[PDB]
Order: C-alpha cells, then sequence, then structure tokens
C-alpha cells in the first residue's frame, strides 16, 4: 500500500533502529508488584520480563494465582490474546490450568523447545499418545490425539482433562518450527502461513477465550504474531486500511505487556509480514 513506501523510505533512511528506541521510550509503564513477590521468584523464566498487575491472567485454584501471562485485548480490532513466557518444569500445570480456566482453544508455540542448543521452553505436552502427562497439582490430564507434522510448523490434536469434573476439551497445538535460530526470516512467506492457518482453525474465533501465545519470554517472537494479525485485521476493517500505523498499534499492546518486540529487526520483520499480508488479503 502506502506502507510498503514507508518500509523502502526506512530502509534506504537506515532509522529502523531510531523507530524502534522511539518505541521503547513512548512504551507504557505499569506495576508489576505481584510478578516481583519473593514467593513468584520461580515462576518466571526472565526477572527482566514481567506481567503488568493490571492485566495479568490469574489462577483460580486455591494456591498462589501468579503466571507469567498478560491478557492483551484489541479493543479496535476485537480480538484478544494470552501471551505467555514457554512454561518452566514447575509451572505446565499452571499453564495448563491457565488455557482451562481461560477456555483457549488453541495454543501458539513459536520455539524449538532447544534453539542454538539452548532450551526455551519446557516439554510442557505429551510427545507420544501412550505417554499422556498428569499434572497433579492442577488436577489435569493431557494426552496426545494425532499430530500433523509439516515443512515449517506442525499441528497437535491434545485432549485435556479436568481430572476433578472429568469434563474434556480438544485443544489445538500450533508449532511453528521454523524462525531462524539468529535474527528474523528474510522472507515473512511461512509465518503469514502459518498465522492463515491458525485463523483457518477457529482458535482465534471470539467464540472462544483467548489464543495462548509463547515463544521463550513471551514477548519477542510473541509480539509479533499478535501485532501482525491485530494490523491486518485492522486493514481488512477499517475504512480507511491505510490509516492503520504499526507504530501505533505495537504501543497500545504494550499498554498490556512490556517489551513487545524485542529488536529493530523483528520490527522490520513486523512491518514486512503485515505489508506482505496485506496484498494477500
Ligand atoms: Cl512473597
Ligand atoms: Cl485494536
Ligand atoms: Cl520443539
Ligand atoms: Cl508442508
Ligand atoms: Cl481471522
Ligand atoms: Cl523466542
Ligand atoms: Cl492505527
Ligand atoms: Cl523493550
Amino acid at each position: 500500500m502506502e506502507m510498503e513506501k514507508e518500509f523502502e523510505q526506512i530502509d534506504k533512511s537506515g532509522s529502523w533502529a531510531a523507530i524502534y528506541q522511539d518505541i521503547r521510550h513512548e512504551a507504557s509503564d505499569f506495576p508489576c508488584r505481584v510478578a516481583k513477590l519473593p514467593k513468584n521468584k520461580n515462576r518466571n523464566r526472565y526477572r527482566d520480563v514481567s506481567p503488568f498487575d493490571h492485566s495479568r491472567i490469574k489462577l483460580h485454584q486455591e494456591d498462589n494465582d501468579y503466571i507469567n501471562a498478560s491478557l492483551i485485548k484489541m479493543e479496535e480490532a476485537q480480538r484478544s490474546y494470552i501471551l505467555t513466557q514457554g512454561p518452566l518444569p514447575n509451572t505446565c500445570g499452571h499453564f495448563w490450568e491457565m488455557v482451562w480456566e481461560q477456555k483457549s482453544r488453541g495454543v501458539v508455540m513459536l520455539n524449538r523447545v532447544m534453539e542454538k542448543g539452548s532450551l526455551k521452553c519446557a516439554q510442557y505436552w505429551p510427545q507420544k499418545e501412550e505417554k499422556e502427562m498428569i499434572f497433579e497439582d492442577t488436577n489435569l490430564k493431557l494426552t496426545l490425539i494425532s499430530e500433523d507434522i509439516k515443512s515449517y510448523y506442525t499441528v497437535r490434536q491434545l485432549e485435556l482433562e479436568n481430572l476433578t469434573t472429568q469434563e474434556t476439551r480438544e485443544i489445538l497445538h500450533f508449532h511453528y518450527t521454523t524462525w531462524p535460530d539468529f535474527g528474523v526470516g528474510e522472507s515473512p512467506a511461512s509465518f503469514l502461513n502459518f498465522l492463515f492457518k491458525v485463523r483457518e482453525s477457529g482458535s482465534l474465533s471470539p467464540e472462544h477465550g483467548p489464543v495462548v501465545v509463547h515463544c521463550s519470554a513471551g514477548i519477542g517472537r510473541s509480539g509479533t504474531f499478535c501485532l501482525a494479525d491485530t494490523c491486518l485485521l485492522l486493514m481488512d476493517k477499517r475504512k480507511d486500511p491505510s490509516s492503520v500505523d504499526i507504530k501505533k498499534v505495537l504501543l497500545e499492546m504494550r499498554k498490556f505487556r512490556m517489551g513487545l518486540i524485542q529488536t529493530a529487526d523483528q520490527l522490520r520483520f513486523s512491518y514486512l509480514a503485515v505489508i506482505e499480508g496485506a496484498k494477500f488479503i
């Protein structure tokens, strides 16, 4: 659109770093008192990445209500997302408790469990049908029903059972497995194909709870996913689709969780994905 002209402008002038730093400087600052309580030290993967008190997801069971997760409610775009860190070995039961209580239908994972030889996330779902997972703290059972492994992502059908009530729910697990180890993708094509697969699944529909999106810290790749999805919604929905300002959308999102988009390359990649995605739609 006109967006692609502004994009070439930013590239010519080499000012992605400058735009990104303005975003960091204008971003909202809200308290994260609960996240920083001493008893929550082992529920945070990165001490530098915390949910704001006002938007944090609260667990319902009689125990510590804390999980490192934030509700991002985009009013104009009419979509909500839960952004969360990759679960830790002691928070997988909390993670699936949140999926249950928030009535999510899909989980979007944007990292490999290990990248460049380092763990980014616990193995929080079963890899084999016959070896289900029981989370004794939150009283939940999780079974792999089937999985469709494709070249750039995997979709799994998971069965989540509340062992307290014996109610069961089918959760769709969308695992984007091909984000580059370093930097961002030269092209947003496979990321966009992945987004549209998630959309096509129904998981983002308002009849469900918000999709749960995560990477390692729940702000960088996760922020890219939600930013692009929301901008593409706004471009398809607004009377004047050229009025969608990606930087403004990102600042709005950052009222709900700190640090969304962690690098100027991720910002540039987001612009690129929205540009290419808008052509498609
Ligand atoms: Cl405490
Ligand atoms: Cl919005
Ligand atoms: Cl993995
Ligand atoms: Cl494929
Ligand atoms: Cl959609
Ligand atoms: Cl990550
Ligand atoms: Cl806007
Ligand atoms: Cl930041």
